[PDB]
């Protein structure tokens, strides 16, 4: 990817500025595998537009400087668990335009200095349970086009910092009972995080705010 820092190979390879961090471009080169050859002390490292189809668990081995990594547009269906537990530095994650269906348990867990984190246009059919309870620095949080039904109880209640939080077009369920949470906390939330209000109902024109939730409070799913 590259051939020392500054060193282009595969890959564009710029030095830190009085001003940029020491960034690694591979986006665009049409890359299956995440090459070897990325310098440990990488700040920024793109890896977008590309056809990975997985990652390597050993991939983002050394890398605890990153403070930035985007892995959008590329043929992931899977994330090893663990895999991002070593980047404790990232400030920015993106992971959009994949086809990712879960989420491994625990997988933000490490990067408690997550500010934006990047999940849309994938087909996630759930979240984990406490999946963002680490991530007490987030502003942003990205999960718009995906397969969500509903969120877990309590599933943003760390996210004390949010300030958007971009929901719509998930297949929300309004008639179960796991829908409640969601309805409430866009109700409460709505003033100071941004982007949840066109939260749609599955096959319906009835926005996720405007539920009546008495009424399916013991219809479960």
């Amino acid at each position: 990817a590259c051939f020392a820092a500054g060193k282009d190979d595969l890959c564009t390879c710029s030095n830190k500025t009085e001003s940029s961090p020491e960034t690694v471009d591979c986006s665009s080169k049409k890359l299956t595998t995440v090459p070897t050859g990325i310098p440990t002390s990488t700040e920024k490292l793109q890896l977008n537009y590309n056809q990975l189809t997985g990652i390597p668990p050993t991939a983002f081995q050394g890398l605890t400087k990153l403070t930035y990594l985007n892995l959008d547009s590329n043929q992931l269906q899977y994330l090893p668990v663990g895999v991002f537990d070593q980047l404790k530095n990232l400030n920015e994650l993106r992971l959009d335009f994949n086809k990712l269906k879960s989420l491994p348990p625990r997988v933000f867990d490490r990067l408690t200095n997550l500010t934006a984190l990047y999940l849309e246009y994938n087909q996630l059919q759930s979240i984990p349970k406490g999946v963002f309870d680490k991530l007490v620095n987030l502003e942003t949080l990205w999960l718009r086009e995906n397969k969500l039904q509903s969120v877990p109880d309590g599933a943003f209640d760390s996210l004390t910092k949010v300030e958007m939080l971009q929901l719509h077009n998930n297949p929300w369920d309004c008639a179960c009972s796991d829908i409640i949470y969601l309805r409430t906390f866009i109700a409460k939330n709505t003033d100071k995080i941004s982007g949840m209000e066109s939260a749609q109902c599955n096959g319906t024109s009835t926005a996720v705010k405007d539920v009546k939730t008495e009424p399916i409070k013991n219809v479960p799913c």
